[PDB]
């Protein structure tokens, strides 16, 4: 939901 959402946005961000 979030803590991901900070990582996320440097994983699928990272690819998207």
């Amino acid at each position: 939901r979030q803590i991901k959402i900070f990582f996320q946005n440097r994983r699928m961000k990272f690819k998207k």
